[PDB]
């Protein structure tokens, strides 16, 4: 239960990495260093973000680095290449002016991307918002045949890399809704 | 005819409870310390409370719908998982420049006029159950064919309930109105 | 051509009808010619709103005729789609932004023009249910005109509910879609 | 490969060109090089204006390149979607941004490279009803060359308007979406 939901919430905080960038080039107040601090709070409690996606980014890849104890079946394709576009309407653009000068009202910015935290997670659609789509992971759905039990039902599965028709190929499972994929050597 | 609005648009209040505390949260007024000049600052802020409240008030009323057991029926068969969940409500009901700003009082009232005539025009259009905010309380939408004890088969009408439910299942229901339905598991 | 366009674009007028009327309440700052000076843009908006006010009775009157008119529908089908990608970059932009210059408004009503233009050309004007606010309700129908023959679903605008295979009035826009009424 | 990328990014890039003619506008500020470095936004915008221009005469060269090429096209189907999702997001919201300051225009300059990064890994190059304004209407095509076998349904883009199974003309983006016109 807690080691499907850490990993969850990985993908989402990786997809608003790229807003994350926006707030240092929005919020530039620029040797009295104390004060330099204190002016500009917001880029320096917002940056570890960065280096939290970034960790999570490389966390990512490494879950296809285990291939030393990997399954390797998958039954057919089919590219669906949905990725809605929606989801930029609702997380990333409401930030306009992200930090209007007041830090009573930052908090509720920062209440917002939160709240919005249990909302796009447990609608399960975190895998259609288009900034995944920037580190070219690429969206379909397979009914894969596992070596030890039965046919799947097309699940959705993302992965960085083009898959063809029937191809036996590693992977590394996420739920029984969504996994992630590799290709053999 | 008048309740059957009435829990329409106490369904939408309770969407937009999260939008109430966003906004308490919000427009509060900074003491850092003669209370009726703050009590003048507090008025948006008290009446979204009040809001909340009421909120609060029709959530404890949905939990008694789900309590009513006496008038039940159960006769629940199949299940399909529809799922819609369309997130531009969301983009247009909770972030109107997130919700109201702090300049002037006719504007935040033209910014009340903005919210309840969206609340009409959402109701009026059949398809109030659509935030991804009645997710947020543990509710999941798909749509159920259901037969009646009385009458026939439905036809393919939209169902909400917080258990979780499967196919075939024979479980209970309540009646929002003469389309959709609250339903729940039997024990 | 001309009536054609017309009447087309006036859906699209009534539908930004409802933006007018919050934005005079919006705008509104208030011997008196400096106050006349100052708020312009509620008086021209509210110039607008009568231009509304005009369209409303004029499709009114549209639906009174019904004699010189011909008037056949058979079947019917419900789609009623009615999404809010319109009302998105409709209602939300005017929301959005600030608006206090007059030179920038210029570039809005600019806004407003385009916008329209490219909602005619695309042919997405029956859309943004301000327009279901005003009892407006959408689903094609194949309707029958044995003058003619059958027609193929096209998509139908009507203010009431219609069954299937009434033979119920009309009045028609152009050379895809009509406004519809109900027989005596 | 090369060549198929910089013609790609040229729908996006004039699907943005009345954007341009707006930041003109809004920030239109009005020896002489203090007025010019004012208004640093204006003429920034307006030689993409130009590029608009220059891009809209090379589709023109795509489509009048020579004779040898441009052989058939079997059959016709339509879709005509142009998907609202992407408005609002490109060209409106800039306006429901402000420009007032100078660190924050060049920041909105890099929202648009990394919308037009995702848009052009996205695939959804052919959607913009801002590329319909220019008289475009959108359309799937199943085609069968001469000399190859039949595709399965990729996309079409064309200005005039066409019927359905007729041997007709083209122009190519790339192998996959395709430019058509008329047959003399």
């Amino acid at each position: 239960m807690q080691r499907n939901t850490y990993n969850k919430v990985g993908l989402y905080i990786l997809s608003l990495a790229m807003l994350f960038v926006f707030i240092i080039i929005l919020t530039a107040k620029i040797i009295g260093l104390k004060k330099l601090v204190l002016t500009n709070i917001v880029p320096i409690v917002c940056f570890v973000f960065f280096l939290f996606s970034i960790y999570f980014y490389n966390r990512l890849k490494n879950i296809t680095k285990y291939n030393g104890q990997d399954s390797v079946k998958i039954t057919s394709c089919q590219s669906e290449s949905y990725e809605s576009l929606t989801f930029l309407a609702t997380y990333i653009v409401p930030f306009m002016g992200f930090s209007f000068e007041d830090m009573q009202k930052n908090i509720a910015y920062l209440l917002l991307v939160v709240v919005i935290g249990i909302i796009f997670i447990k609608t399960d659609k975190y895998y259609a918002n288009p900034t995944l789509a920037l580190f070219g992971f690429k969206l379909y759905r397979v009914n894969i045949l596992h070596p030890g039990s039965g046919e799947t039902k097309n699940l959705i599965a993302i992965s960085n890399d083009v898959l063809k028709v029937d191809d036996n190929v590693y992977y590394s499972f996420f739920d029984e809704f969504v996994f992630i994929a590799r290709k053999k050597i």
